[PDB]
């Protein structure tokens, strides 16, 4: 089955997912200076005060962090979107070492992590559907850099030791989104696709300019968990990103100057 290692890692994606080669993929280099104002941008609107967090997984590859997602209670609009994406899930990406671990890079330059806010378009019905469609999910990603501690972040941190193992759950009930978000909403957007099998074009990309920061206890925490059940050999789940694909007939769009 695919992975990250040297056997079944993102260079051995495309045998089975042969759109892992496809016009639109995910992740790309962002070019700061190449990425062109948009001025018919609007501004991105983040609405979590509803949102309802129920359960974290550890489903093998990363760990996921789910939300309620029959009713309209956190969602996104706005920026490039039309219409309501609702809010599903939230995972990251990261290192073994805090010099690497983002999927997406900026001037190539790599993050300690990355933070994926995954939604999807209501007109579709559900995720199933949704990920069928070429505007069918929008996922916000954030930047994490080490350097201060992100006191939002620490409750999740805190029950990782529950779900050290693949197939693992816990509750994770009352769990706020909105403090993992930097100050600003500044952000790029392109079109892309899921970062991991199915790979699919489904994806409308909004990558935020501004970095949050992490503590290195925290992301070191994360370096704890495991690609591997219970009871099978140990294997550190790090280094589960995939590198920048190429932006091919694509155009980065900014918004702000
Ligand atoms: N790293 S990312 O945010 O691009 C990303 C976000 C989500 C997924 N996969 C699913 O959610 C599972 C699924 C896929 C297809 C159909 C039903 C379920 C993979 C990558
Ligand atoms: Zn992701």
């Amino acid at each position: 089955h695919w992975g990250y290692g040297k056997h079944n890692g993102p260079e051995h994606w495309h045998k089975d997912f042969p759109i892992a080669k496809g016009e639109r993929q995910s992740p790309v280099d962002i070019d700061t200076h190449t990425a062109k104002y948009d001025p018919s941008l609007k501004p991105l609107s983040v609405s979590y005060d509803q949102a309802t967090s129920l359960r974290i997984l550890n489903n093998g590859h990363a760990f996921n962090v789910e939300f309620d997602d029959s009713q309209d209670k956190a969602v996104l609009k706005g920026g490039p979107l039309d219409g309501t994406y609702r809010l599903i899930q939230f995972h990251f990406h990261w290192g073994s070492l805090d010099g690497q671990g983002s999927e997406h890079t900026v001037d190539k330059k790599k993050y300690a992590a990355e933070l994926h806010l995954v939604h999807w378009n209501t007109k579709y019905g559900d995720f199933g559907k949704a990920v069928q469609q070429p505007d069918g999910l929008a996922v916000l990603g954030i930047f994490l850099k080490v350097g201060s501690a992100k006191p939002g972040l620490q409750k999740v941190v805190d029950v990782l030791d529950s779900i050290k193992t693949k197939g693992k759950s816990a509750d994770f009930t009352n769990f706020d989104p909105r403090g993992l978000l930097p100050e600003s909403l500044d952000y790029w957007t392109y079109p892309g696709s899921l970062t991991t099998p199915p790979l699919l074009e489904c994806v409308t990309w909004i990558v935020l300019k501004e970095p949050i920061s992490v503590s290195s206890e925290q992301v070191l925490k994360f370096r704890k968990l495991n690609f591997n059940g219970e009871g099978e050999p140990e294997e550190l789940m790090v280094d589960n990103w995939r590198p920048a694909q190429p932006l091919k007939n694509r155009q980065i769009k900014a918004s702000f100057k």
